[PDB]
Order: structure tokens, then C-alpha cells, then sequence
């Protein structure tokens, strides 16, 4: 029956195709299968891991401020697909070279593989359990710390939600496997970020507290973000109990010399440890990484060759060659970087149907400050509404609102309300004047965000556009999680125990919790279609052609042997029958013609 | 008669399309690129400079300038990399006047040379003299820019002394200020030659091609002692500017700091740094070298940068942008440019690889930007497409096996033809060089070997050397001391004589470097007339069933001609567009190819 | 402008096809070729004769003569049962001659009336009357024969008799020398207004008596010898010059010819004429008998149009008499060489060829005219009835005895097929039609048939049914056209005049007066288009082929070389471009897309 199950969305997708990949291309018919590299034999030298479970949050992060090398970050499993591949990478792929890091970059800091669009896309896109996935890779790199962007007011979900479920959330995700949670806000605002810290704090994990870049601080015609801003923020995290301080920078804006200059500021402003997160748009972010390095940043993030570039991190194994020889050394094997590299490329080109069209680094970045992961998707938008032949035009309405809202910093969701009043803008061919002047009907999302839904900004909200755009609606200034009654979990669970008509585990509460709707449906989808999770990717998305072998694993041991052997024409009763040999064992299999 | 001819060629690529699109991929049939509408006359630049001082003192201009000097690549390295060196004239001309009124303060525009003049005949059927006089036309306040090969000059082959002199001066009298000279084994005796035509044109940027590792310990070969010599040298042998040619991307930024310094106190020549993204940390490279005080650094613009490319121009200007060292380029201008150039090219869908980012590979393989894609295809070609990497592997082993050479056109197609083999074959190193194992080399490494591309610094190998000449006797003077001078007269008579007309110099120019490309272009020309006027469209993929097109055939006049219907093929195996031009009925009729 | 209009014409037909053809059957991709003629002038034939002696001594001739006289019927019967009655004046036309000059001892050509009045200018864009002038300018040594619908004229309703006489003068001023008139009730006072028009315009008066039944079964009485030499005699009594057995059906056996032509000319000193359909499949036997028996004429189809619903074969008929006392005295050769080209002019028609494949005796069950069955079977499948056809036959059957065994011919025979149709549809027997339960809405032409517009059988029509079906509308006995009230000409012919805004010619008027909307509609069509006629019948139905080069006499003399040399895509204002050369001169002509 779990057999059954997969030969059934085998029988479904080989018949009607995955929805996601149906009318996106297709990989080169060759098709090279990713391969795990063999590796050596020996046992895995003990990391970070073992060394946060010795010494604790508080005592790790001195390690990290008064160790010398460098500390890298892999993104690869996270921030690198979510930028290049729409967040459709596989648990099948990802948790396959877990083992591999383990045993040959055991000296990475961590790795980020979990959390930002990981947690909703999973299950809603990809019919797979986020959770099946943090436990899969923790499982195979045991001497490694598993790092997750964590979104603060939102944890991971797409709106606020009461204190005590955040509280919730944080204790699973903990449990779950994650030691290194990077905590942002996206207003940049320590208020909101304070119940996150307080959580994971709670939970003896490592407080990541992010500052999120944006402007120019070596420019003085923009002094609202100056170098200043940022070191009291990080004074400020400090106080609020951080283990460690970031430098995220969402749209991969801080330039070389503002790198030497903030983060010899920062060291001095704070005895915490430095982490800095940034995204390759410019074509230069390598620059800013190396020169943060040379000023004595404690850690920074990069993707793997094959998914770095562009719009996600730079290149980790050019980094890593850069740094080779040199004091700040980072201690890693650059062959081994070349062939894990290798395999994430044959993993990459499975998802060909998500690759975008974007050729290059662009200094366009400069100017409208979308963040790298908004990016590509904010432009898919644009092409829906029929603007593709004015894409600089959304760009330029992207700065323009920018500053209309008083110059924010523009990051999930912020980035989203920008990008819809943008889009809006160009749409409907209005200029800020036009916006501001004294009938528009502006966005949910904007309305939503001067209400004071995604918190405030330091000095407020332009007391004029919120009029207008509040349309009566009386603004609040407070925290928003603070007007929200504390949820009472126990009933919340009877809910949607009795909706599956089964017992549900922590973790699945804490994805209802956060994703009421998607978890539902994945729930569902999966007492339907069985543990799809273990078929490899063109399995997954493809079925199988004419002809076509199989060796899936259901349960660890057992290896099911699966052959597409025939598919009939569509019956009366609108149904299809495909013939599969299981183990030698003839199978029917009966879906519904979709077409 | 020129409209008849371009009526032909648009009812031929109509009938049966262009061989090199024909099963390439197609643009997005959304769509055309729009010239921005610019604000005044041009203010005087470096073209105007280089007039009144000359190139040495030009040169010492250079070095005491305060802000970094940038050099635009992409008429040139940036689609030679990128598209197949593919890009047409039709679009490079349109935007130098841009170029022109809006970054006057700009160093040059490379836009010659490299594949540039052999490709632009062969694959698109246009002159590349024709060419350079358009931008020369467009923009006459920026020195532009070729890379000239040295002992090739631009061709494929050694030449006689006087054939590549003759070039030089056609090229300068062409419209080229600025010649970066180079020599694919770093060799001064080679380069000596093109040095002094340059010089007797009265700038020689002489380069020295960065391989290897000089904060590398353990690769010895190429140290600092190594560029700063060649750098005493190359100025010893009356050079203007020296150039730091990182073909494969290969200078880091730790090496950058200490290179620059180092040569910037070797010489007072003012230095001119050029290299390629393919790593996906140039840009830091470069930034390191203006922090070290670089004098002129080169950088392709966004739309056409990174991976094998040029670095982003756009962005390395908007981190310079404040500094004491501020380019002083206007961002929005180079944004708007740049805008063009995405643009222009969604057209070139057919000859985009498919590369998808940085690789530190290339610290390994070591292949030239230019070459990584080319010899990729070439790798498909031989049915090697899941063995790249072996094939990687091998070129780095090939080249170590040389004795660690310096890869670069045309040294680099050597180890390239030679990696391939390896990998075909199923040949170590170990393999190539043992007393048992018959090997045939390709016909470029026993060239290579026998002293046809010149000689490095420690010799050829002596082992591989007698195995590969299988009895040829290796000579060791320099390549072209051995070839007769060519008699320049008689030469000219056998190509006016087969083409039945006087050629100009440029054209004499152009056969004496491709004597078999020329002529087939001369005769495609006759045929069908200035095709180049066509806009970049048309001439891949012809007209649509029912298109209006407009095509300036001689500057004022424009034709009009729309696609009214095409026939079936008929008995005699022709083909007839129906054309209206100038409102006008044209009946044209072409072959059927297929 | 005559050929711009043609031009036009074609270009329209290349880019939407003829609506008559373009969803039928092509003709073989594989011309017909008029036979080159030894080059001798014209023989005399029957035309000089009536011309010498008048309408009453030419029947006196034909009575006195010992050879058989034959009458082809190829140009009318014979392609308006094989071929839907779309043959063209062009193929038509270019014979001619070639009957004139190869077969000068025929009587006549049967050429005219039936179905091609109208179907000519309704389904093939060209005057009837053009047609029938160029025969007679072709053949001016032999009797142009018409069949004449007696009542109707060549009509499709009762009219008054002004427009009956009108007809008829025009008939005859036309070119017609021989008319077959008949009544489909054999209803001699029905026919008594058109034969004093034919004799008025002194031109034979063929008066044909319908045969049905079996004179030699006596258990059907109703139809005995006696009924056909009683009307003999009663048409001999109204003026007729000569009488004619119309066997519509082709149901006279041969044993009943011996009889019923032996009895014909002891009943009456007229010549008789006899004209039968080969359904049987032994038609000709009948023909070779009432030839035996001394019947005075006899019609035959060529060859290549003989057989099933046509006449019989002419070729061997002819053949059959070669030698013998009565041989017609016909070129069999010719006969064959005629009949070659019609062979090669019928495989342009492969759109309008039916499914039958041979004889039936059916034929003597359902008595369905020769001429009605293919096209009933058509309509029986249009009503989805086509696995059903011989329950619709046995319903034809029943339902004549129903209506009191009545003669089935054009248009009663329409009245009964209505009939059959609706009871198979319908599920109803006799019993049922007739029952005063089953609420029956009849056809509107059972309604009418019974109400007395198709005249009065010789018992009346059936009480029981008639009142049913009347449903309150008082029903009458007089004759049909005695109750219309004589048509105004003038005003009528000022109504059309107004309409085309021009003048028309007594022929044109003639055409309006029978068919006033097929005759505005086919007006505007020639304004629009040219003399289509002109054109060979391929170029008529498709167009021209890319690159195809077309010969075409607009104006007898001049000669239009046309080449189709391009076709465009259609524009945004819907139009298609067709390229011609006309003469060595371009032309574009645009035509709608009409797809
Ligand atoms: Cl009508
Ligand atoms: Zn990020
Ligand atoms: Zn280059
Ligand atoms: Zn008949």
C-alpha cells in the first residue's frame, strides 16, 4: 500500500504530467544522473556541531570572534536555489550530498539549508515535508550546524501570527535539528525581532541577530543609512541578547570600501562575532566578501560553483581560492569544493523547467535595490500583468516608491509591498505626484504595511500617503504580534486532528500552525500518493517514459524495481491504465485522463 | 542593382534561412533594440589628447592621471566571448555616437581585432574595415581600441615581416589608436616587430599575459620577477603602455595588490589591466588593482559581462563612485547603454552558450575565457559532452606536460587538441610520452613543437619533443626570420586578377590575412550586395509572410520593402518572393536549398 | 474590368474553395479533350425537318419511320441522377458540335428543364439560358429537347397561368423544339394550359403519361392497360403531337412493354416515346422490347453516364439494334468516342458522385424516381437514418398506398419521401398516421398535397387522412392554378428592373418569374464576379494551383492567359492577396479570409 500509493502519482504524473513542470521546458533528453562522490571511507572529524553542544551559544560565539580563519557559510541548500530555481530543489538531491560535506569540508561553519521560501514551497510545490528534510540532512552531517533564515514577526509563515506560536515554532524547529538561527526583520526593527531572540535563546541555540543592509553609508547625500545606523543596531542586538551579529544584504548592495569601513566599525561596536550574508546581482559581491574578509569579519556566506553567481551568493570555491595561502585562511579542500560543485551541477540541470532568463550582473541593482531572491520572481510578475517591454520602467517605479514610502529597507515582505505598488505604478501609468495626489485604489498589501502591519520604520510612516491610502482606517504604531490574541494551541490542534481524522506530531502542528491551508492539502496529497519524497527528481517531475526502469527505495533496505510497461488509451469511464511490472509482479494502475 | 542584390540575399535567408541560425535557437518573438535619444555637441576626449601629445607623452599622461582610465570591451571581448564573436556592425555602429556624447571620459572602446576581422567576413558576410570606419565616424573623441596578435597580426598564420608591417599601417590609417599587442608565449623577440610598426605609425600597449600564481610558492615558473622583467623589457623595446592580458581570469585579488605595486616601481610606463570574470570574482581583481593604483582597467558592459566576459562595467563604476580614485562615468548613462545592449542582444539567442555561472574550475584548467565555450562545443562535437571534465582535467595535464605554458590563442587550441585527444584516446600523460605507445599528435601540436608558435622561456620538452617531430628537425629562431618577404606587388596582381577588379588597401589588407576568407566574401558581396545595412533581424531570418522593413541602402536614401507572398518551389527548383519596394511590384527569384 | 472580375472569382475559390465542393471528394490529381472531327459540314437532321413540316406532320413523320429514333439524354437525366445535376454549360457546351457532326440521325438531346434551371444559376453561377443557346448554336441539325414540369412549369410552386404561357414562349424563343411535358397526378387537365402554350409557339407537344405500377398484375387494378391507352387517347384529344411513357421509376418490365406499346399504337395514330431508368439493372431490356414492340422513339445515356438511376446504356442498346430491321443507324465508333469524353468530364465531378454500387429490385418495392433516390438517401442520413434506409424504403412503400397508391413523381414523389422520413423518425406505422389517437404534426408538404395543390388523383384523396392532416382547412378540387389570380407583368418586371437597377431581358424575367430569389441572388453574383461559366470546370470548384498557368475565353477571339504565381497570409484588415500574372501583366487581387 505505500507501494501502491507511488505507483499511483507515478501512473498520474507519467500520465498528465507534474503542474509545475507541464509547460516550463524540459532537461536535455542525455541526462547525466547526479552522482555522489565516492568518498575516502574514514569516519567524520568532529566540527561547529560537536563544539556549540561542548560550549553553548553564549561561549561559541567567542569562539568564533577569536578564531582567525575565515568561517564560511554554504547557501547551496538554500538561498542558492530560492535565487536561481524558484526554491524547487528536492530533499532526494539535497539530503544525497549531506554525508558528503560531512566528511569532506567538515571545517564549514554551517550549513544554511532551511527556512526563507524552503519551508512553504516544500510541501506546496514539491509534495514533500520540510521536516522529513532538516532531519535528513542532519542525519547525514552530524559535525556540522544546520542554519535557518528565520523571519522574526512571521517565524516562517506568510503573515503575523501570536507570540506563543511563534514561541512554538522555535522550540520545533530547535527540536527539529536547527542549531544557527538567522533571526531579521525586515523593517530593521529590534522591537519586533525581540520575542524570535528571546525563543531561540530559550531553546540554548545560536542567536544569529541580523542587520539588514540597504542605501549607501560611504554616500552623504543618503545619510539616512550612515555607518552609525548600523553599529547601534548592533549595540542594540547585543543587549537583546544575540549570540552573533549579520550584515544581510538581501539585493547585494555594500560595496567594497564601505566593507572595509563597516566592518571594522562593527568589531569595535560590539565583542559579538560578525556574520555576513550578501547576493552576487552586481557582479562584484566576491569583491565585498573578500575585502569584509581582509577587515576581519568571523564568518560570511557563499554558494557552491554551480548555483552561485547572479542573483544568489558568489562563488564559494573562488572565495575559498582567493583566500588559499593567506592568513585568514579558511582550511577548505578545493577539490572536494570542485566535485560536490560538480555533482550540484548534474543535480541543476534536472530542474531546467525553472531556470531563468537572466544573463548576467547588472549595476541596475544600484538603483532599485530588489532584493536577489525577489528578483526574477518580481519580473515573472511583471511579464503576468504584460509589462515584459518595460521591465527598466518597473525598476525605476521600484525606486521611486522606495523613497515615496520614506526610503525603506525593502526585504520579505517589505520588498513585497515595493514591488506591488511598483507594478501598479507602471500598470496604471501613475507617477508619485500622481500617487500622493489629492482616486487610486492601492494594493491590500500596501494598505496593510502603513496600517502598521509590518511594523514601523524609524522615523514612521509619510503621514500624507498613509491618509490617503488608509481611506479612514485609523493606523497603529504598536507591535503588531501585541494586538493579536495568544492563540489557545490546545484547541487549535482538536481542529485540524479531527479535519485528517488522525493524530498529528509536533512538527506537523507547527507547519499547521504556520501554513493552515498548504499543510492541509500536502497532508491530504500524501495519504493519497505515499512517501513521493524518495523518487529521484525526473521521477518526480516526469513519471516514467515507455519502456522505462525504476529503483526507488520506500524504506530504507527495500528497494522497489519499477517498469513502465504499457499505457492504455483513455477508457469510457475517462481513465487511463498504466502497466508496471513491480518486482517482477504485474500492476495495474488506474488515473484519471486530466487533458 | 544594390537594392536588387538585397532583395536577393532577403528572398535567399526568406527561402531558406542563414546557415548559422538555421537549427540554432530563435529570439523571443516578442522583440528591437531603440538608440537612446541623446540630450549637445561632443566635448573633447583622450582621441583628441593622443593628437596633440603623441604616444609617449600620451602614455606618461596615463600614469599621472589620478582617476582609474576604463576601457569598454564589448564591440569586442564581450561578445567574442559571450555570442560567438557573432555581433554585427548594423548594432556596434548605432550606439557610438552614445557611446561619443554620453562617457566621452572614457580610456577607449576595444572593438577590433581578435575574432572580430576573420568571423565578420565569414559568418556575416561584412567587411570589418567597413566597420571600423563607422565607429571611428560615430566616435571621434575615444581612441579605439584593437588587440592585435603580434606574430599573427590579425590572421591564423605566421606571416613575413613586411605582410604584417603592411597590416599595422593599414589598421592605423583605418582608424586604430590604440594597439595592445601580445604574444601567446609571452615571447619579446616575437613581438618586436609589430611593436615597431605600431611605433612607426606613431600607441604600443605591449602585454604581458598573466598565468600561473605568483603568491604561489610552489609554482615557481611565473613569480613577480617574471612580469616585472618582461616589463623592463617590453619598455626597453619602446613600449607606451604595459598591459596585464589575465586571458583566463586567473590574477586574485591578493596577487593584484602586490603585481600592480610592484609594477607601477618597475617602470614608469603607465599599466592597463585586462582580465575575465569566468571565476565570478574578477571584479575584485580589478578593484584590487585600482586600489594599488592600476592606471586603465577594462570592463565589459552589464548586459554583455561576467562568466567568461569582461567584469561588470556598470558596477565596478558605481563602487569606484565617491573614491579618490572616481572613474567619473555617468551610472545613468552607463544603465541606459547597457539597456541597449540586453536588447540587442536577445536577437543573438542562436549563439548563446550554455554556461550558468562562476567556476573555480578555471584555477585548474586554466582555458582563456574566449576559449572555454569553443572548446566545449568542439568536446559535444567528438562525443565527449559527459566527460568535460575529464576533458578539464587533461588540459590542465596537457599544459603541465608542455612544461607549463602560457595558453593563449593560438598556444591554447594547441593544448586544446591535445586535451581532446587524451581524452578520445583514453591517454595519460604517462601514455603520450612512453617509448611503446603509437601515438599520432595533432597536426597544431606538432607545429607547436617544431618552434611554429615560438619558443618559451625554458625550451620544449625535450622527450615529448622528438616523439611528436618523428624526425623533423626542431629549429629555435624566431618563426617568421624564416620566411621569405613576400613580393606585395605580385600578390596583389593574383587577387585583382581573380576578382576581375582593383581592391583597395584595406581589401589587399584583409587577403593577405585571409586570402581564402576574402575572396569568398568579395564574391558573396557581388552577389548581394551591402548586406550589413540590413538590421540584425532580417539578415539571420529574412522577412515574415506580409512584413514592412526599412533598410537605408545609401545614408538618405531608404528602402522600403515588405514580404508580399512567396511561391511554391517551382519545375526548375526556384523559389519567387513577391517583394514590394518603394511600392513597387519586385519579383525575386532564389534556389530552393533544401 | 470583365477580367478583373474573373480574376476575383478565382482568386476567391484558390483561398476559401467552392462551398458545393469543399468538403467532398477531390478528383484524381492525375483534361477532357473535345474529339478532333473529320472536317465536313453539318448533315440535316431532325431540326430541318420540323422546320419543313411543322409540329403535327413531324409526329406523322416519326410514326411513319422504320428505324428506332434514339434521344439523348447525357446533357439533363443522365448527369441529374449520376451527378446532382452539377454538370457545367462549359463541358456541356465544347460536345455539341461533335453530337452535330457524329451523330446527325439522333432525334434529339434531351438538354434542358428538370433539375438544371435551376440548379444552374443556384449551385454553379451561370444562366441556364446561355447554356441552352450555345447547344442550340452547336447543334442546330437536332431537336433541343426539354422535360417541362406541366403545372410548375420549371418551377418549384404552382403558378398563374400568364407566367405558365409566359414560360413557355420564352421556352421556345430560347431554343427549345421538343417539350416533354408531364403532370406528376397524370392529371390531363393540369396539363392542358402549358400543351395549347407549346402548340401556340408551334413546337412538338410531347405529352408524357406516367407509368407505375404492373399493368400485367392483376392484383394491383388501379393501373391497367386500360388507364394508359384511355389517357392516350385523352392527351391525343388535348393536342399533343406526340405521347411518351415517362417511366420515372424505371418500373415497366419487359413483357409489359410487348403489351402497353403494342396497345399505345392501336389506341392512337401518335408516335410514342419512351423514357425509363436503369435502377433495375434491366432497363434495357425493356428499351430493346418496346423497340420489338414498335415503339417510335426510345431515350438512352451515354455510356459513361448510363446505368442504376440514369437512362440505360446507349452505346450497347445501339449495338443490340445494329443489323436488325429497326437499327437506329448510329456510328457506335462515335458512340464510343462521345462517351470516352464524357468519362474524362465526369472525373472532374468526383464531389457530386453518390455511393450506390449497382442494380436493385428494390426498386419495385419502393418506386422511388430514379432521379429521387440518392438524393432521399442523403436526406435520410442527414436525419441520422442511414442504418435505416430500407425501413425508410418499406415506409415510402407503405406510405404511397397510404396516400391511395399515387403516381410518385416530381413533386408528389417529395411528398412522399416527407412522409417516410417522418414515420421511421418518428417510429410510426400507417396505422399510427392515421389513428385518432397519436397527435401528428404533418409535413407542410403532406398538408398541402392534400389541401389540393398538387392537383387531384383519379379517386381523390383518402377521406380519413386528408381530415387529419387538414386540421380545419377546407380542402379543393378545382385546378391548382385556377384559384391564382394572373400575375401582373409589368408591375412584376418593374419590381426586378428596380431591384438590379437595370434593365433584364425577356429571358432574364422568364428566370426571376420562376425562381425570383435564385435569380437576384445569382444577378448579384455575376455583377460581382464575371462570366464564371467561361472558366473549365477544375479552375470553377478549386482555384489554381500554385504556379499554375490557366487558359480562359472571356470573349470568343480573345484568350486571357492567367497565372496563380503567390498567395499572402492573411492581413490584419482579414484579406488574402492572390498574385496573378494576367497576360504577362501582374495583377493582385484581395479576397477576404473567408476560413
Ligand atoms: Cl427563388
Ligand atoms: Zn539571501
Ligand atoms: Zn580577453
Ligand atoms: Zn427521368
Amino acid at each position: 500500500d505505500r507501494a501502491t500509493k507511488l505507483l499511483t502519482y507515478l501512473a498520474d504524473v507519467t500520465v498528465n504530467g507534474h503542474p509545475e513542470a507541464k509547460d516550463r521546458p524540459k532537461p536535455l533528453e542525455n541526462a547525466a544522473r547526479p552522482v555522489v562522490p565516492y568518498a575516502n571511507g574514514n569516519g567524520v572529524k568532529d566540527g561547529t556541531k560537536q563544539l556549540l553542544d561542548t560550549l553553548g551559544p553564549k561561549k561559541f560565539g567567542e569562539w568564533m570572534r577569536n578564531e582567525k580563519r575565515v568561517l564560511l557559510t554554504d547557501t547551496t541548500m538554500r538561498d542558492g536555489h530560492q535565487s536561481l530555481l524558484a526554491t524547487r530543489m528536492r530533499t532526494y538531491d539535497i539530503a544525497r550530498i549531506a554525508g558528503t560535506y560531512s566528511h569532506a569540508l567538515p571545517n564549514l561553519l554551517s550549513l544554511e539549508c532551511w527556512g526563507g521560501a524552503t519551508f512553504d514551497v516544500s510541501m506546496r510545490f514539491l509534495t514533500e515535508d520540510p521536516w522529513e528534510r532538516l532531519a535528513l540532512i542532519r542525519e547525514g552531517a552530524p559535525n556540522l550546524l544546520l542554519q535557518m533564515l528565520l523571519r522574526g514577526a512571521n517565524g516562517v509563515g506568510y503573515t503575523n501570527y501570536p507570540d506563543n506560536v511563534v514561541k512554538y515554532f522555535v522550540r520545533q524547529a530547535a527540536k527539529g535539528g536547527i542549531d544557527l538561527f538567522r533571526v531579521f526583520d525586515c523593517l530593521n526593527w529590534v522591537e519586533n525581532m525581540r520575542v524570535s531572540m528571546d525563543a531561540i535563546a530559550e531553546e540554548n541555540k545560536l542567536c544569529e541577530a541580523a542587520i539588514c543592509y540597504t542605501g549607501d553609508i560611504l554616500n552623504s547625500a543618503r545619510p539616512k543609512y550612515d555607518l552609525k545606523y548600523y553599529t547601534n543596531l548592533a549595540v542594540e542586538l547585543e543587549k537583546a541578547g544575540a549570540h552573533i551579529i549579520a550584515v544581510k544584504d538581501m539585493a547585494g548592495l555594500l560595496k567594497p570600501a564601505a566593507a572595509k569601513v563597516l566592518f571594522k566599525a562593527l568589531r569595535e561596536a560590539t565583542g559579538l562575532p560578525i556574520h555576513f550574508h550578501t547576493h552576487d546581482t552586481s557582479g562584484i559581491a566576491a569583491a565585498t566578501v573578500l575585502a569584509a574578509v581582509e577587515a576581519g569579519v568571523d564568518a560570511v556566506d557563499a554558494a557552491m560553483d554551480a548555483l552561485s553567481g547572479n542573483t544568489s551568493q558568489p562563488c564559494l570555491g573562488s572565495i575559498v581560492e582567493a583566500l588559499s595561502g593567506s592568513e585568514r585562511d579558511p582550511g577548505l579542500d578545493p577539490a572536494w569544493i570542485r566535485r560536490i560543485s560538480f555533482y550540484w551541477e548534474a543535480v541543476r540541470n534536472q530542474y531546467a523547467a525553472f531556470e531563468s532568463d537572466l544573463k548576467g550582473p547588472a549595476s541596475e541593482v544600484y538603483l532599485h535595490e530588489m532584493p536577489g531572491g525577489q528578483f526574477t520572481n518580481l519580473k515573472e510578475q511583471a511579464r503576468s500583468l504584460g509589462l515584459e517591454t518595460r521591465w527598466h520602467q518597473v525598476a525605476q517605479a521600484y525606486a521611486d516608491a522606495n523613497q515615496m514610502f520614506g526610503d525603506i529597507v525593502k526585504v520579505t515582505p517589505s520588498s513585497k509591498v515595493v514591488g506591488d505598488m511598483a507594478l501598479m505604478m507602471v500598470s496604471q501609468d501613475l507617477t508619485v505626484a500622481d500617487v500622493v495626489s489629492p482616486e487610486v485604489s492601492f494594493p491590500e498589501s500596501v494598505v496593510s504595511m502603513l496600517k502598521g502591519d509590518l511594523g514601523q520604520p524609524p522615523s514612521g510612516w509619510p503621514e500624507a500617503l498613509q491618509k490617503k491610502a488608509l481611506k479612514g482606517e485609523k493606523p497603529y504604531t504598536v507591535r503588531p504580534g501585541s494586538l493579536l490574541k495568544e492563540a489557545d494551541l490546545d484547541a487549535e490542534r482538536k481542529v485540524i486532528e479531527k479535519k485528517l481524522e488522525r493524530e498529528v506530531s509536533d512538527f506537523e502542528f507547527a507547519s499547521y500552525l504556520m501554513y493552515p491551508k498548504v499543510f492541509t492539502d500536502f497532508a491530504l496529497a500524501s495519504d493519497t500518493y505515499g512517501p513521493v519524497s524518495v523518487l529521484p527528481t525526473p521521477a518526480y517531475f516526469y513519471g516514467l517514459a515507455d519502456g522505462e526502469e525504476l529503483f526507488a527505495d520506500i524504506e530504507k533496505g527495500k528497494t522497489l524495481v519499477i517498469v513502465n510497461q504499457a499505457v492504455s488509451a483513455t477508457d469510457s469511464q475517462g481513465m487511463v491504465t498504466v502497466f508496471f511490472e513491480l518486482n517482477g509482479q504485474p500492476r495495474r494502475i488506474k488515473v484519471p485522463d486530466r487533458a
